[PDB]
């Protein structure tokens, strides 16, 4: 039988609510951690916020048009007129994407923004077989469709070195020397329970909105294909998990084609 | 009259507020940048530490005389409908503390209103003698939040070299701060002085408890008709400053600087 053990793990702070089941085991829903919608910090991280540091555009229409100072940022809009990036995405290799923000003279329904509008995707935490708590979706989504953000505490890396509990660490790449990376393991949201597949549904974009702080993308995960209803929710955690992890175990995604087993 | 402008916010807030303009040719305003939420430009040291918000663990919707946000706020002062309760001292009102990301309780809970954002349907538009003004399109309640004073976040070092001085609000306290609305700002800006008030401001705390930095939100003293001009008290440092300048043109037969 399938235990109902939470009616919304976000009480309330997502557009919808996240439900949490288990027909796997007695395990109650995970309480070991923080919930939180958006990034937090404990120690002070100064994302530079001045508003006049902001590049924005100043388009006249809904930012379609090749102008668009913030696409030109994002070498071009990847959204369609639905929030769904185009099939030339480039998947492998994602550029950054510059969403609109408050500093442009476009309205707030323009084109150019996806991720600041926050999750929309019926999506379930339940209890896998063999993979600890997953994420699956509920409904159909089609391709190139942003599903939910990696959310959890800013940290260092000299921070992150002091941790004891790295599997909740996701590296912020950029190219200066500092480097920052998010923690999800005491505070995070629905994507902190996300599980590695070697040929996954989803793929982590960085993306700039309120701010564009090069030290602090913001982790967006899109969807590389369809994904059918019921079905879990997985990305390419990448080689430095796996060369720390994989001495402890193997990948166990099932996948024809998993590259760590 | 005349609409000249059908939303200043261009959608970001909950409700389009348009501008109209039945007195004279003045275009709808555009000297600003309209944002919804408080900006700086020099850099504000606020603390986000997560680890030091107080919270409540309540089990509940934060109704309760343990909810320790309402003890912070000395009491929860909100009723079931958002609305400000008759024992709040309008004339002296307390520090509200909403319930935030750290508490136990959900998003819906009783202590959460001014995080909510503008509900109010709001227009502005061209008064006979002192600019621009704002008016509510509909009735509102006593004790309901009307909108938050949005604006710079600037230091008293930097209001001090400030040229333009009709935009600020004082965060009083050593070091103190204040919103300067002058080149950022949203509806609030338009809001002009009223000998007697309809509207009285309340520092409230939400996402941070940085006691530096209060937000400013607005609530109504009484029942706002439809079509009436939303109106507080500047207070007695812009009139001393301003008096020298013109008059108060509230109207009011109770006006005090005029
Ligand atoms: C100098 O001071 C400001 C500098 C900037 C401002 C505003 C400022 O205030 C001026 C105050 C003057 N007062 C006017 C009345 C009395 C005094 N505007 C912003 C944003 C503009 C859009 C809305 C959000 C703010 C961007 N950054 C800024 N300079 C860049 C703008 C774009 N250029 C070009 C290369 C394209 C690069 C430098
Ligand atoms: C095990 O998987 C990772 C492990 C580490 C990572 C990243 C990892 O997976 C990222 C992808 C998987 N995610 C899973 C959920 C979401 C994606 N990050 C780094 C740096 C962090 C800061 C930014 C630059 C890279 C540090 N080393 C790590 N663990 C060490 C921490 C300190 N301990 C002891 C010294 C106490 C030794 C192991
Ligand atoms: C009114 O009394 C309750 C009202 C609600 C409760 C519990 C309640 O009991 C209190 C008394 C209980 N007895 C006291 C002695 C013994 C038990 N529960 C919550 C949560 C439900 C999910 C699990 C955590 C608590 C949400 N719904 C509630 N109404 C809210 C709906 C939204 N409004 C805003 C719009 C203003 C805020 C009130
Ligand atoms: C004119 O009305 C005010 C004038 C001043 C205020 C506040 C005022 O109105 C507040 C209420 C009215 N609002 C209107 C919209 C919303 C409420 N605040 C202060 C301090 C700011 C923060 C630290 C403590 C107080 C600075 N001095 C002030 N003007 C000077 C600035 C520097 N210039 C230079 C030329 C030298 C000389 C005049
Ligand atoms: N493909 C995979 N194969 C084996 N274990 C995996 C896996 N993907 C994720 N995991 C497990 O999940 C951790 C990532 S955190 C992901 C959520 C986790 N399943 C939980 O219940 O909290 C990894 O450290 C690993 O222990
Ligand atoms: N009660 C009042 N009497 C005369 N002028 C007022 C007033 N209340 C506000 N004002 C004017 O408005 C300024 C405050 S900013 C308020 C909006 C302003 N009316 C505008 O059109 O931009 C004051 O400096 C004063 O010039
Ligand atoms: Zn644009
Ligand atoms: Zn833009
Ligand atoms: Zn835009
Ligand atoms: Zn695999
Ligand atoms: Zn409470
Ligand atoms: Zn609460
Ligand atoms: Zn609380
Ligand atoms: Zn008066």
């Amino acid at each position: 039988v399938e235990r109902i053990v939470s009616r919304d793990i976000a009480r309330g702070y997502e557009r919808i609510p996240i439900p949490c089941v288990n027909a796997v085991d007695s395990e109650p829903c995970p309480s070991n951690y923080k919930y939180v919608s958006q990034n937090c910090v404990t120690s002070p991280m100064n994302i530079d916020r001045n508003i006049t540091h902001l590049q924005y555009c100043v388009c006249i229409d809904d930012c379609s048009s090749s102008n668009c100072m913030c696409g030109q940022l994002s070498m071009r809009c990847w959204y369609d007129k639905d929030g769904r990036l185009l099939p030339e995405f480039n998947m492998a290799e994602p550029p950054l994407i510059f969403e609109c923000n408050h500093a442009c003279s476009c309205w707030r329904n323009c084109r150019n923004r996806v991720v600041q509008n926050g999750l929309r995707a019926r999506l379930q935490l339940y209890r896998t077989r063999d993979m600890g708590w997953g994420v699956r979706s509920l409904q159909d989504i089609p391709p190139g469709t942003f599903v939910c953000e990696y959310v959890g505490e800013l940290i260092s890396d000299s921070e992150a070195d002091v941790r004891e509990e790295d599997s909740y660490l996701f590296d912020l790449d950029n190219k200066d020397g500092e480097v920052y990376c998010i923690d999800a393991r005491f505070y995070g949201n629905v994507s902190r329970f996300i599980n590695h597949h070697c040929e996954p549904n989803l793929v982590p974009v960085r993306v700039f909105m309120a701010h564009q702080d090069l030290r602090f993308p913001r982790i967006a995960f899109f969807s590389t294909r369809l994904i059918e209803a019921g079905e879990q929710l997985g990305f390419d955690y990448g080689e430095r998990f796996w060369d720390i992890k994989g001495k402890l175990f193997s990948c166990r995604c099932g996948s024809p084609k998993c590259r760590h087993s």
